[PDB]
């Protein structure tokens, strides 16, 4: 009667769920666990050309309303994720996204040049992270529309495949417009993942009178409950403004209902970060059944039936 | 014993609490209620030169985690708030801030010209709102650094008094820096209120499969629980970067503990929006009591003892 199936980017997904990049997808064991999970897909930790230890700990804190982190791109390096995609990932189980977060345009160019062949041969799909908010002294690329255009230009020039972009949240229609205008100039950008963390929040523990993460004086990306309306806004903003592109929702998904909201806003895939961090990949079984339960209660049979159909007043 | 006293801009405030601009401060009755309340101060609704009906309703929605609104600056017009400040407000009770949100730099300039005499004579303090995120086709001025510098230059030229600026949240250190650099060019900007709403979130009611406010396709400013870490981040970011200025915290204050966090982040005054909307002016008795209780438990006697003293790791 019902189906969470998603068909996009020449792939079939059992369901729209996947991990948010950076959550439970850094190590082989994590990637395998994500592959073995009920998720429709997975995306590997945002990689840099070489392994990165990331920021000093503590760099993640679970919170009643979500999470704050300043991980700082700890990752095994591009070769590692490329090898996973090329040699290890069971594409028979589900499609794979590889998140890339070069620290400069040059780094993204170099990795993309090498990713090209593996994408061709294996079908791994690039999610280009333009919104890492946690590397000290590195602005979120997509908050600088010139840096964003330049990065997309460079990747589009060297990378002979469609890819997606992991976007920071924007908070003004002027920015939705400006970002969408730029994204629409790149036909290879076939999906937009909205959103990365709400950047550089500051959690203060009233008990300790201190921040809760070490890097950057305690400023870190916010995820979880905090970010859901912002995520939905961005999902919908780009869903509307980039009609030639898919939107992947990310932000504040804890339940099938939250996922339902993402899809209603226009999400094709739904990424799960904080909730997954706290619950582990078993969450995908829960989220699939919950989303199905929501759809059953609402008498929806497929995601196509309500994707992007949020009613305005 | 303990004091919530705040001293700034030649004024004594019984406590740091005040309404957030736009909340319960549009009408004479509201302004009188705010004045009669236990709040340390109050700010009048952001005004435009002439009255504004504001955006179509529904334009405010209380939420489990806060609020979303697209009020669209409904206000009685500058003359009205000017007259309140000039003729009606009992300054014997508490200092008064007047929030100004002209839709253009010229509108602000013209209002400031006329506000100048009332500020001189009565001591009303301008809070210049550069962060209205709800007027369709009008971007948040403070997201345009050139426009903000321009506006502050234009206002400073005609306004021979100290004033503050109501800021939107920023989400990247590069923007904290850029914004702080601009604000630091203006010695008359003696306070910075961080933050206005997290702009243009989108609340979707899963049950109705619809947005919850009418203007701008449901996109509206987020307040309340959603915004606290962002508010704290901005308060602290500007606290650090504008040591010559005071910071007024605004965002996510429901309790004395929240207020304590604002102050720890660097807030001198603490503004209360969503919580005040949802509880009314009696909230200030609660908040003062709670903040004193927090301070008592933490063995602080004055706000100066911990203002801005959030410990980093
Ligand atoms: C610990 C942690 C690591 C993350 N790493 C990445 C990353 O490497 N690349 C990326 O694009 N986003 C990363 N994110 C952001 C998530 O992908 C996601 O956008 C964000 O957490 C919002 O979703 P959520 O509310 O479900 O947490 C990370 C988030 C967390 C909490
Ligand atoms: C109904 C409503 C009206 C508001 N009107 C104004 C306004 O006129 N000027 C302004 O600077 N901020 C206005 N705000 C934003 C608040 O001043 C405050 O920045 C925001 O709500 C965050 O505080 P909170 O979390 O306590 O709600 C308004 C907020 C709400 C909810
Ligand atoms: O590794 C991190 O700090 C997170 C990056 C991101 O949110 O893109
Ligand atoms: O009147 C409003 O819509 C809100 C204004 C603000 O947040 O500055
Ligand atoms: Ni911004």
């Amino acid at each position: 009667s019902m189906s969470l199936q998603v068909n996009l980017l020449n792939n079939t997904f059992a369901n729209p769920f996947m991990n948010a990049a950076g959550v439970m997808c850094t190590t082989t064991e994590e990637l395998v666990a994500m592959t073995e999970s009920a998720s429709g897909s997975l995306v590997s930790k945002s990689c840099t050309p070489a392994l990165r230890e990331g920021n000093p700990t503590p760099r993640y804190q679970a919170l009643p309303l979500g999470s704050i982190n300043s991980m700082g791109l700890p990752n095994n390096g591009f070769d590692f994720y490329l090898a996973y995609a090329a040699e290890q990932h069971d594409y028979g189980k589900k499609p794979l996204f590889l998140s890339m977060s070069g620290l400069s345009m040059r780094e993204n160019v170099e990795m993309c040049k090498r990713l090209a062949a593996v994408a061709t041969e294996k079908g791994v799909i690039l999610e280009l992270n333009l919104s890492c908010p946690n590397v000290p002294g590195k602005p979120q690329v997509a908050y600088d529309f010139d840096a964003m255009r330049q990065c997309l230009t460079a990747v589009s020039e060297v990378y002979p495949h469609s890819f997606g972009v992991k976007m920071p949240p924007y908070f003004d229609f002027a920015h939705f417009d400006a970002a969408a205008e730029i994204l629409n100039e790149f036909p290879k950008v076939q999906f937009i993942t909205c959103i990365n963390s709400i950047g550089n929040g500051l959690v203060i523990d009233a008990e300790t009178e201190s921040v809760v993460i070490k890097p950057k004086q305690g400023f870190g990306g916010l995820g979880g409950r905090y970010v859901l309306p912002t995520a939905l806004a961005n999902i919908n903003a780009f869903y509307r403004r980039c009609p030639g592109k898919l939107i992947f929702g990310c932000g504040g998904v804890y339940t099938g209902e939250d996922a339902f909201l993402h899809v209603l806003a226009g999400a094709s895939m739904v990424q799960v970060g904080t909730a997954l961090q706290e619950e582990g990949p078993s969450i995908f079984e829960r989220l699939t059944s919950e989303l199905l339960g929501v759809m059953a209660k609402k008498r929806y049979q497929t995601l196509d039936e309500f994707r992007g159909k949020v009613r305005t007043l």
